């Protein structure tokens, strides 16, 4: 094989997502995903659609996880939520050969309301 | 904005032993090495099913042609120049599928029976 896939850990940013918390507060949360290709072939066979599929599934996973949480609970349970988001996203990315190492919450922006 | 990264580091592949006839009717057995890197990732992936096989063949093809125009004493004497010109000729051909040929080395010039 001449054209090889970089198998090293790389990252992408989850753009800020609007979420209404359990205690009814509209927040704007962004995050980071740390991932690597764990199956060169399986990833390459899905190259044209893998990028935005993984990006969207990350957003929806972040959106769903925080929806069942109190605003205070987002800060304290941050490692538990990150662990939960990792499983969900790792499971959903296996079918195109991508290993997700971490999904971490970054900033919690606060608009009026 | 990509997800699946192509390895951009300079790497090598071996040109298997080739039976060439010199300009002065001496037959030889020549193996070589090609040093290359992907210089255009979008253009390389688009042709992944054919590019590897095509590059290997054109390396062999460039090696056979370069030696065929040369006399045995010239192959002996100035490998440096021959390898330099082979790099140019292979670099021209492989550009259309986003591969930069950095360096072409001639390893062993053997004499079979």
């Amino acid at each position: 094989s001449l054209i090889k896939v970089d198998m090293r850990t790389i990252s992408f940013d989850i753009p800020p997502q609007e979420v209404l918390t359990k205690d009814s507060v509209t927040i704007s949360v962004d995050g980071v995903v740390y991932y690597r290709v764990q199956n060169a072939t399986l990833a390459v066979a899905n190259i044209t659609n893998a990028d935005s599929a993984t990006r969207l599934l990350a957003q929806t996973t972040l959106r769903n996880a925080l929806g069942t949480k109190n605003l205070s609970q987002i800060l304290s349970d941050r490692e538990e939520i990150a662990h939960h988001m990792q499983s969900t996203l790792d499971d959903a990315t296996d079918d195109w050969g991508i290993k997700v190492e971490r999904v971490e919450i970054k900033d919690v922006k606060l608009p009026v309301q």
